[PDB]
């Protein structure tokens, strides 16, 4: 019996909305988290690079008992979309592949979903403006479901090329502030989002109000960065993953900062959220989140 | 873009001749022997331990810039034992190109660079062929082998004699059935280990001075096939020494010293002892799989 294959349609339909993947995110977090106590095994990605070609092949394998599934994504990124990805779920019994589905809008919505997670824990008191880094893929999957799970009565957006942000705010729903620069974008800004994929800073702490809080999402590679030394040395550091940011995470390793907690310790309560204080929540990406996300994927598709 | 399925009787029709799949394996052997310069990024294998089921998911990605290929194997071993998959990408743009059986291009691959190992260290005047395990890499062992090199004996050893006789019948030329490892390796030229032992298996008293082992089976890091004296006294030829000092319980748990790389020999950096003692760990390695998954790509695309 061969693998079935399931589409980049398929896959949506059988996915539904990006915030019902918030459950059972939280538990995939916590239990990873946990460690030992949690059910999950989880090595850090394994990233070869294509250097002929600019690019890297990430390649996210995964068991979780609680889901009691086994998974890998691999993961294509350059510098066609720009992310390329297929999930694989395996039969954790025997070893059999059951599936092998596209992974692109598994990865934009499990991704965003966490973020708001993050979010939901750290936004300050009175956050009521939400500010968006970049353009691309993740920014559309962010924009969905904060404007979804929050209400800002103000949402700014700052591209490396305007042209891209203006048609990104004309193609959205609600209202949208493209703003020319960093610095503007984030003025006042409650919530920031950095999807970019630049590799030397574009956020700088000098410019965030007291007591923002800071999804950084790009910069998935040990030499790259979103955010300045202050920003990242000043603010509460939260991760997905202590042993990935300590690898791969340029914004992280570059500055020399002191991780405060991952974030499935807060969500367990094993650690708290400093919401009144600067807050970054620097998110690398983990298998366990795609294998949530498949898993509830095939499992509908089997219904 | 949906990618290409091919089955295993797919992979299998585009593998038929061993004289297409031995030069190339030969040429990444080398390039890979050289480090970065030589073009083939590949990290040490990740293993998730699945021990809730008694499993395994082995991680084995590549790239190689010689072939401008891209690829990664997923392995499952449980307690069919090995369930493979390899995946083929298109470099430039990272589009999944194909998913394929990998069991096939596995026991390929695998039975392939033992005897490109072998060719190269086999003692002079090695007539007896010895082979203890009677699995999916004995028979694919067993085919290239008798192929490429002319042995007057071929002898077996099983831990389940039953086996041991399934595959002396099914195979076509006379191999003969031994009850203990001495009785198979005693004055063998040639020795062959694909079995699942945990423990040494094979003694080193045993061995004929000179003959060549090719240790295939052990692949975890406190599992081994061979005892101290063996790993000790042989020259040792590994596929890889990143992979051999995480992944081989022969080599870590005996101390041995590693003389090369199969890749070195190949080369030409170091020298075919082929008439000292020799061992051949392989523990297998991504750019293998690349190899074969390209040349079954290439002749399915035209
Ligand atoms: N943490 C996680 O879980 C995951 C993280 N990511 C990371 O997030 C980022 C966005 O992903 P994605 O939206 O799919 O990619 P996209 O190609 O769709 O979007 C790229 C965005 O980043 C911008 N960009 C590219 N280079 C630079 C640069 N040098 N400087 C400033 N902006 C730049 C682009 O702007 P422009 O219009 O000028 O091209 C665009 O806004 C990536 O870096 C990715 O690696 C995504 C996967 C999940
Ligand atoms: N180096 C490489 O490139 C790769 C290495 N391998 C490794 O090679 C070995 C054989 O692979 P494969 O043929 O596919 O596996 P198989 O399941 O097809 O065959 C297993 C063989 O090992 C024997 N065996 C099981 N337990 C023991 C034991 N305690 N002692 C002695 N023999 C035992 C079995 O005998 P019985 O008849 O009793 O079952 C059988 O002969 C494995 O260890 C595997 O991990 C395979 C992938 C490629």
């Amino acid at each position: 019996r061969a693998p079935a294959f399931l589409s980049a349609e398929e896959v949506q339909d059988h996915l539904r909305s990006s915030s019902l993947l918030i459950p059972p995110l939280e538990a995939a977090l916590a239990n990873f988290s946990k460690g030992p106590d949690g059910g999950v095994m989880q090595p850090v990605r394994t990233v070869v690079p294509v250097a002929k070609h600019r690019g890297f092949l990430g390649v996210m394998p995964a068991y979780s008992a609680a889901e009691d599934a086994l998974t890998t994504k691999l993961v294509t990124f350059y510098e066609v979309p720009s992310h390329q990805a297929s999930v694989l779920l395996f039969d954790p019994s025997n070893g059999s592949l059951l599936a092998v589905m596209d992974g692109n809008v598994i990865t934009a919505k499990r991704t965003a979903a966490v973020s708001a997670i993050a979010t939901k824990l750290l936004k300050p008191p009175g956050s009521d403006v939400l500010c968006i880094l970049g353009a691309g893929v993740q920014a559309y999957s962010h924009y969905e479901i904060f404007t979804e799970q929050f209400s800002f009565k103000e949402v700014r957006m700052w591209n490396r090329t305007r042209e891209n942000a203006e048609k990104f705010a004309s193609t959205v729903q609600g209202d949208v502030r493209v703003c020319s620069s960093v610095q503007e974008a984030v003025t006042g800004a409650d919530v920031i989002i950095t999807v970019t994929m630049a590799t030397e800073p574009i956020l700088f702490g000098e410019w965030v109000k007291p007591g923002a809080h800071i999804n950084a999402v790009g910069a998935s590679r040990p030499d790259w960065r979103e955010l300045d030394d202050e920003l990242m040395r000043q603010a509460v550091l939260y991760v997905d993953s202590r042993e990935a940011a300590l690898k791969e995470s340029g914004d992280v390793l570059l500055s020399g900062a002191d991780i405060f907690a991952e974030l499935g310790e807060v969500i367990s309560g094993a650690k708290p959220a400093h919401c009144e204080k600067t807050t970054v929540f620097k998110s690398l990406g983990m298998a366990v989140e795609d294998l949530v996300a498949a898993k509830l994927v095939y499992d509908s598709w089997s219904s």
